[PDB]
């Protein structure tokens, strides 16, 4: 008896100043290299992050496609979310590495935030 997900497990990528961003993830039936990452931003805040922009690295071995987002607003009161796609192309397999960028305006200051995703389930690339 074990009650788990079957497939790869979501994560809390980062959560911060009101701001969560989760990850799922869906590997490829085709290439086994391809690793299919669904964002979803939320704000848990009583004001609207406005300007939104996700935005994120990959090491050399890498290559990385980010498709456009449904939106540049997280509604205060988590009343709806921002989706975006990314692509993760991982030919070698190696440990997934990702660096995100975020960049939107909140409570009258433009926000910046730089920050290592640490939390990638082996699932996701092995
Ligand atoms: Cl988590």
């Amino acid at each position: 008896f074990n009650d788990i997900a079957p497939g790869i497990p979501s994560i809390t990528a980062y959560s911060k100043n009101g701001l969560k961003i989760e990850f799922t993830f869906e590997r490829s039936n085709t290439n086994p290299s391809v690793t299919v990452i669904t964002i979803q931003a939320s704000n848990s805040t009583e004001l609207d992050m406005t300007d939104f922009v996700f935005q994120a690295d990959v090491p050399k071995t890498f290559q990385l496609q980010l498709l456009s987002p449904s939106s540049s607003v997280v509604p205060a009161f988590n009343t709806g979310t921002i989706t975006q796609v990314i692509k993760v192309l991982n030919p070698q397999k190696q440990q997934l590495r990702m660096r995100i960028k975020l960049t939107y305006n909140h409570k009258g200051s433009a926000m910046q935030d730089l920050a290592e995703v640490n939390n990638f389930p082996p699932q996701s690339w092995q």
